[PDB]
């Protein structure tokens, strides 16, 4: 039969810590064969996702290998039994790859930390796409991240009239959402920011008080701000930073509280490996922490949920979900380095279209 | 009018880290008004528990005070509008004290880290008692340690067959009463223990594996005896440890497993508060981890289910319930002080007649 041409980043180099695209990174030419398998699929790329769990998964990539990243792919072509046909778009964990071939089944994550199983690509129906919620949604709160707020906050947290919640690493868009979700469940809502337009940004949405954490360096610095954006104590804590902030959460907790960890930028990113043992603190308040991993959200019964609740939502524009939607293949790695810039002009989701 | 001598322990010096009891506490003689008010009773100890959270509580006890600690009373005496009238059992939190004059309401630990308020007293009642359930069981199997295991198994934990529950100081009372209902759910069960004679102890109660934590110094080799005696990971750990065997227990999570935190002995008496940071390891495993106060179960309806539950059980030893009642008023701080130093022998709730 035969092959098309095609462009796709690859890991060049690992570096640890705050990564750099310029340097891990390398734009390959490569023929992909177009010879299809009975369930596979020839994949165009049409949107691709950049996150900070990438600076994770990249570390975990044989060097050489394509950088993998979620991303809305095309149909092109078909195997007879493929589970989608020419047209129809999927979503799925394609990677910074123009064109690819997948079947499209559950692959498990090899030399991942975990067993991790990225999910079966999901069918995306255009009917749920308009200019309010566009389809690159279905990379953003009506995707992962927001499977990762609706799910926790539908089906863990259960935030009360006058409850104090906090959230850090709130400026981006999965922290925007459980503040927006907090703040209509009738909490007071506390989050970190790095700048004061992110914090005055977080103030539009409702935020009712916004710490920045370049000034509040240490658990110190940290429980001071707290005690005065937080004077009765903390019942909820959305923690995606973990490190110095969670440690200071963690000395006011109040009476029934819970803690949801999502992610732990300190460690991962910044290494901060050892701190104080937090578990000591939560006996008397009978806090609960539970670990999220979206993943086991991804059901057809809970992406209906999440495009009834949530998409009804943010259409009636009850509840804000921003998008930077870079364009240019070229520049994915340039998107995904914004994600650690000190700019303050990343409200959201950041996106490439391709 | 007239007025009663008696005997108190008092706190005479604050030491940290494990207690010197002879050092810490004084025998005195004290001399107690009866004139009754109109709520209040005179009561006489007739039972005292000695317990590990002791330590911080003495070292929340300003110096000449007494000894709070679990006890059971007998009314000797009661005001018209007293809560209960002469003759009556009632266990409470009477202290290291003969005698005392008491309203029984609840009462709040004005001095503690937290804002503790101490439970009022609860009647017991005879009928409820034999040679199978002794009335010293209200500070063990039928008293605070009995509620805090069965509250955790039947109002958190979700013990299903096949489990490999793991249980960090599993010698005492409450270690072992979660092991026991833990194998009637079907889980394979793991404890540590300090002694080769404990050890068999614990395996002669259904325990299919006992690590030597005196043995197993560090997190390393925690997780070599670990990975030996729960080779499928840990689904449910109750943890009243802490420190490096909990660390290492972090290392195994299964997906969906459940931690109950009970107390943090490494931390609380051994003064190790700085470790490797725990949350990191949750979100993948999806762990939840749950504070236990059982404070927060001493309820009426909660005591008759208990009874319900335990008690048949227990009668027929089928669960196995010990007690060690030392004897003698003037014996209290030694038996406290074998806890730290000489449990080799201790079997169960650690109690005192007096
Ligand atoms: N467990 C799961 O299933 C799961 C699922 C999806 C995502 N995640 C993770 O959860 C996180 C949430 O997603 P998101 O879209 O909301 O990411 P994100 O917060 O936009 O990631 C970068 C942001 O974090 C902030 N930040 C960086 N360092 C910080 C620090 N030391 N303290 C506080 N904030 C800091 C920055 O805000 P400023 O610009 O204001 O500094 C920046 O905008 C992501 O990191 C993702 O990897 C977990
Ligand atoms: N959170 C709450 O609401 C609550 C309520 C009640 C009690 N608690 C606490 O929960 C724990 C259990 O109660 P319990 O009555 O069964 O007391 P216990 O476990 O008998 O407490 C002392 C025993 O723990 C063992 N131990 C000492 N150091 C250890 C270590 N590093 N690792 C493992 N085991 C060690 C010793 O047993 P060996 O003889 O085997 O060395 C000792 O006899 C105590 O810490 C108690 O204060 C908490
Ligand atoms: C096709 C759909 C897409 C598939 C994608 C799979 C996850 C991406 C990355 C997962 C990484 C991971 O599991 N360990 C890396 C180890 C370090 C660290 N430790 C963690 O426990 C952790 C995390 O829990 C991350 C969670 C991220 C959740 C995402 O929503 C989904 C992506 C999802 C939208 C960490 O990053
Ligand atoms: C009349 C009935 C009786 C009344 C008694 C009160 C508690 C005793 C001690 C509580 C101490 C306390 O809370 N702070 C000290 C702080 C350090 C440490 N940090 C904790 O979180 C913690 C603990 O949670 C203890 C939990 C203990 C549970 C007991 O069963 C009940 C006792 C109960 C049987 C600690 O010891």
């Amino acid at each position: 039969l035969g092959s098309m041409k095609t462009e796709r980043w690859v890991v060049r180099e690992h570096v640890e810590g705050v990564p750099d695209a310029a340097r891990i990174y390398e734009k390959v030419e490569t023929e992909l064969n177009t010879r299809l398998g009975e369930e596979q699929m020839l994949l165009k790329t049409l949107y691709v996702s950049v996150d900070p769990y990438l600076q994770g998964i990249c570390l975990d990539t044989p060097i050489g290998d394509h950088m993998g990243a979620d991303s809305i792919m095309q149909v092109l072509d078909a195997g007879p039994n493929a589970p989608f046909r020419p047209g129809d778009l999927v979503q799925g964990f394609g990677g910074w790859r123009t064109h690819l071939v997948s079947d499209g089944k559950p692959k498990l994550w090899q030399t991942g930390t975990f067993p991790m199983v990225f999910p079966a690509y999901r069918k995306l129906d255009l009917r749920h796409y308009d200019d309010a919620l566009p389809l690159s949604t279905a990379l953003g709160v009506m995707g992962g991240p927001g499977m990762t707020a609706w799910g926790t906050m539908t089906k863990f947290m259960q935030v009360r009239p006058g409850d104090t919640v906090v959230v850090s690493g709130a400026s981006g868009m999965i922290g925007t959402l459980v503040g927006q979700m907090a703040k209509r469940a009738g909490a007071r809502v506390v989050g970190t920011a790095g700048s004061a337009g992110k914090a005055r940004y977080l103030s539009q949405l409702g935020f009712d008080a916004v710490i920045d954490y370049k000034l509040a360096d240490d658990a110190d610095k940290m429980r001071e701000a707290l005690r005065e954006a937080a004077p009765d104590g903390v019942d909820k804590y959305f923690d995606s930073i973990g490190g110095s902030v969670t440690d200071a959460v963690f000395s006011m907790l109040n009476v029934g509280s819970q803690v949801a960890v999502c992610w732990q930028w300190a460690t991962q990113v910044q290494r901060d490996y050892h701190g104080p043992r937090l578990l000591p603190y939560i006996m008397f308040p009978r806090a609960t922490i539970r670990g999220i991993f979206s993943l086991e959200w991804f059901t057809e019964q809970n992406w209906s949920a999440l495009h009834e609740e949530l998409g009804g939502l943010v259409r009636r524009q009850e509840l804000v979900a921003h998008e930077t939607v870079q364009d240019g293949f070229e520049h994915i790695p340039a998107a995904y380095q914004t994600l650690f810039s000190a700019s303050e002009s990343n409200r959201g989701k950041v996106l490439v279209r391709v």
